[PDB]
């Protein structure tokens, strides 16, 4: 049975999770244009990028919010609820909106057939078009030229970060990578660059759109109280440090410089405070020390290492589960500069690695029946100054999330 507007959120989920699957974008398009779902917002948004796109996005929200606008994001994977996927004001919208929504998208597309990111992402831009918002934020998918979310032109485009979040494969790197990004770009418009080692193929494709290039360490750069952002000739400065990488929260003010909107001190300061995300370097609780992140790739892994050090006589105990496609080696081999114990668990599935999948890239780590017990296990060992960190995936953080009944 196809759900309907009245059924539960979790009958819809189902029916989309067996969406029978193609390229293009030429079909959620036509769609999109049915519904007349195009213009979300008068200003849009777009944030590609390996890593870095929800706290580069939910950066700018806080700001955004500070500024006093009406403000829709979207964004992806979700840990616990389907609804963190769209942010009204901040806020999760009911599982009934969502589930009304869906069912208007359902009648709204006739027979022409649409994948799980495609249906949620149709869904998404219908909520904010109903919300009577001055700006909405589109979290890329996957890559960008053929990501549902580059339907939308957007007035400022982003790339937080380019990094291999997958293993070795013919023509897989940084170019090709870079390429399909930087598809979300516009002519004439800004196409703002957080990487500071930016492949070559995205400059190309800004040039053959004619869009307007504007990178980190060329156009704009920062520095490390407080910190410092500048652009040309001109700067912030003694900004609040956030609590999300330096280099997005830097990205997402190129990206408000570029957008032109009108943007107070206070509005900038209060939003740099304000900006976070769940699992991404959370503490949870300490002495013992317990930190979610839900690092995936080596590129992420680096990032956490580097924190990690920063707050650690104790031992860094790790809680680690992953999907099989990662880059398993990559990821641990990087986390082993710092991890001293490690606490493998499966993810369940036929995409989850299993923990002997883990454990055969580690020097005799421990092995568990599931993360929570992995979990449990690494608190009931942990000394008071131990670290328990609990990554690899959004699956590991977030069964740890629902045994803290966070
Ligand atoms: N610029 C960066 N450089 C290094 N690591 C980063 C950077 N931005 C984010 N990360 C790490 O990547 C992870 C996720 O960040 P996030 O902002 O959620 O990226 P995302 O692109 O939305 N990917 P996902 O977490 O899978 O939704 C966390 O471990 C972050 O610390
Ligand atoms: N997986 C990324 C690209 C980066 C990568 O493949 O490593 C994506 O979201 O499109
Ligand atoms: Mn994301």
């Amino acid at each position: 049975q196809t759900p309907q507007a009245t059924s539960p959120l979790a009958a819809w989920l189902c029916y989309l999770e067996h969406l029978h699957s193609e390229l293009g974008l030429e079909r959620v398009k036509q769609v999109a244009e049915r519904l007349d779902l195009l213009k979300p917002a008068p200003k849009i948004f777009t944030v590609a990028g390996t890593n870095g796109k929800g706290t580069t996005c939910c950066t700018l929200e806080a700001i955004l919010l500070a500024a006093g606008l009406r403000v829709g994001v979207y964004s992806s994977p979700h840990l616990l609820r389907y609804t963190e996927r769209v942010r009204i004001q901040g806020q999760e919208l009911s599982e009934a909106e969502h589930s009304h929504s869906f069912a208007q998208i359902e009648a709204g597309r006739g027979d022409i057939s649409l994948t799980y990111f495609e249906f949620g992402t149709l869904s998404a831009l219908q909520l904010f078009k109903q919300a009577k918002l001055d700006v909405v934020i589109l979290e890329v998918g996957l890559g960008g030229r053929l990501d549902a979310t580059n339907i939308v032109d957007s007035d400022v485009a982003a790339i937080t970060s380019i990094a291999l979040d997958h293993t070795d494969w013919l023509g897989y790197d940084r170019e090709s990578i870079g390429r399909e990004k930087a598809g979300v770009f516009r002519g004439g418009k800004p196409a703002v660059v957080g990487e500071p080692d930016m492949p070559q193929s995205i400059a190309d494709v800004a040039a053959e759109l004619g869009a307007q290039l504007y990178r980190r360490d060329v156009a704009w750069k920062f520095s490390q109280n407080g910190w410092h952002w500048q652009c040309g000739e001109r700067q912030l400065t003694g900004l609040p440090v956030p609590n999300v990488p330096l280099a997005n929260a830097a990205t997402a003010l190129a990206v408000l410089h570029y957008s032109e909107l009108p943007l107070s001190d206070e509005a900038i300061r209060q939003g740099l405070q304000a900006a976070s995300l769940p699992g991404r370097f959370q503490v949870v609780s300490e002495q013992p020390l317990l930190i979610l992140d839900v690092a995936h790739n080596p590129h992420a892994a680096r990032y956490l290492v580097n924190r990690l050090a920063q707050v650690i006589q104790g031992k860094v105990r790790a809680v680690v589960g992953m999907l099989s496609d990662k880059d398993i080696a990559g990821t641990l081999a990087c986390l082993s500069e710092r991890v001293d114990e490690w606490y493998c668990a499966p993810l369940e599935g036929p995409r989850g690695a299993s923990a002997g999948q883990l454990a055969e890239h580690l020097v005799s780590a421990r092995q568990f029946s599931d993360v929570e017990t992995a979990w449990r296990q690494a608190m009931q060992d942990a000394d008071t100054q131990d670290v328990v960190i609990v990554c690899g995936s959004f699956h590991t953080v977030a069964h740890v999330m629902a045994a803290l009944h966070l």
